[PDB]
């Protein structure tokens, strides 16, 4: 299930125990987001995580 | 941990390890409509509500 909620520029979302996602600003409909987490977790726009999939499969 | 800063338009997803997603579903003013999807057993807090929880033990 999909948790939907609301966060204003400045305010941060926590996921698990270590990592963090803070909404560092608005332009018009793009979002910058700042994502703070451990060494061992890898994080990834869909595009580069699809390709990484694909690859992976191999 | 790294920080990693990134764009994100409204429809555009970003991958947390392999069982988290974030999609940034809208934008109004200052306010971002953000879908979550993760594993049931990890917790997903709003950093402000949480450090309340902490507070009160």
């Amino acid at each position: 299930s999909m948790l939907i909620l609301t966060r204003r520029v400045g305010e941060t979302l926590m996921i698990g125990d270590e990592v963090t996602v803070t909404v560092l600003g608005v332009k018009g409909n793009q979002v910058r987001i700042g994502v703070n987490a451990p060494k061992e977790v890898s994080v990834h726009r869909e595009e580069i995580y699809q390709r990484i999939q694909a690859e992976k499969s191999q």
